[PDB]
């Protein structure tokens, strides 16, 4: 570890911790394609279990960039299509305002207003069925952004459904295995819960709470090693030895819609680099999109990121292909997310 990725590490990581309060952390910098790891405080608070580079965290909503990648996998497996309706994949959605809503619509979060959240009374398969029978569309598809889970969580379960396989099965099979990302999980195994940490909300420890489609929008654990191997495999998709996985990588990275400087991939957003770091709170934002037709490949100059949050973690992970360079930070409590960025730029740009 160079001593000048240590002083910029050390010196924008310590003063977040403190002012944030964060229990524990974990940071990796992709430098120049190799990882360089950090860690701070505590997994479990009682237990007095410190965090490692082993430590499992809830990433939340950076979930979504592996549903993406796993939906660019079976497009490029020819598997499913992005302009593919809805009801191709689930012909029991028969009510009128499903028609003109294309799987890409989901990925992108531009169905008309999918809600935000799936309802936690939704329990069931009949319970899923009757949920989006019954919604209501604010819009006509393709012309508003809502971010929500209800939108790619449909998207991740109906791109696997031609495979054979669960959304877990194809994760692992097709994601997490050929990645060697071996300490990343949909559901933690009994014999890797020594490594969960706590998270923390208003000084209590918490866990994400079972929900429909959460695996396919907030439910992935991970470990920072693990990490930092998304990140690597993110930044040079050409290095991967499985043709679809890299084409998959490749997809998610395509801009489909913008929205102000921000472009919608699938999982990732993305901004031309370099980025104003102020153009890189509100619980709900409705923001109108124009289509960007046909998307633009996979732009190496970009800011490529992801936040993520569940009630007890805050996760962020951020990198710039043309400079081979990238950032994984962790943590065990959701603290805002402008306090993230600021210091994900402050380390990338020093070392830019
Ligand atoms: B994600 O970590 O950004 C994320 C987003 C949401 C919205 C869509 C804002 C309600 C909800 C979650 C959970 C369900 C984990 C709180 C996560």
């Amino acid at each position: 570890a160079p001593q000048q990725i240590n002083d910029i590490v050390h010196r924008t990581i310590t003063p977040l911790i403190e002012q944030q309060k964060i229990p524990g952390m974990a940071v990796a910098v992709i430098y120049q394609g190799k990882p360089y790891y950090f860690t701070w405080g505590y997994a479990d608070i009682a237990k007095k279990q410190p965090v490692t580079q082993q430590t499992l965290f809830e990433l939340g909503s950076v979930s979504k960039t592996f549903t993406g990648v796993l939906g660019g996998d079976a497009i490029a497996r020819g598997e499913i299509k992005l302009s593919d309706p809805t009801t191709k994949y689930w012909p029991e959605l028969t009510a009128k305002q499903w028609n003109g809503i294309t799987l890409l619509h989901l990925a992108t979060y531009t169905a008309g207003g999918l809600p935000l959240q799936v309802p936690d009374e939704v329990k069931s398969s009949s319970d899923l069925l009757r949920f989006y029978q019954n919604w209501q569309p604010a819009w006509a598809p393709g012309t508003q952004r809502l971010y929500a889970n209800s939108s790619i969580g449909l998207f991740g379960a109906l791109a696997v459904k031609p495979s054979g396989l669960s959304f877990e099965q194809a994760m692992q099979t097709r994601v997490f295995q050929p990645l060697k990302l071996n300490h990343t999980w949909i559901n933690v195994p009994p014999a890797e819960e020594k490594n969960y940490a706590w998270g923390y909300r208003e000084g209590k420890a918490v866990h994400v709470s079972p929900g429909a489609l959460d695996a396919e929008a907030y439910g992935v654990k991970s470990t920072i090693e693990d990490m930092a191997r998304w990140v690597q495999s993110n930044l040079k998709p050409l290095d991967i030895n499985e043709k679809t996985l890299q084409q998959g990588i490749q997809l998610a990275q395509s801009r489909y819609w913008q929205t102000g400087d921000m472009y919608q991939g699938l999982g990732w957003e993305m901004l031309d680099w370099p980025v104003n770091p102020d153009s890189i709170k509100i619980a709900l934002a409705a923001r109108p999109v124009k289509a960007i037709t046909p998307p633009t490949p996979a732009v190496r100059a970009s800011w490529v990121h992801k936040t993520g949050a569940t009630g007890g973690f805050g996760s962020y992970v951020a990198f710039i292909p043309e400079k081979e360079l990238g950032i994984v930070m962790l943590a065990n409590k959701n603290y805002p997310n402008p306090a993230r960025v600021d210091a994900a730029w402050q380390i990338l740009n020093a070392l830019q």
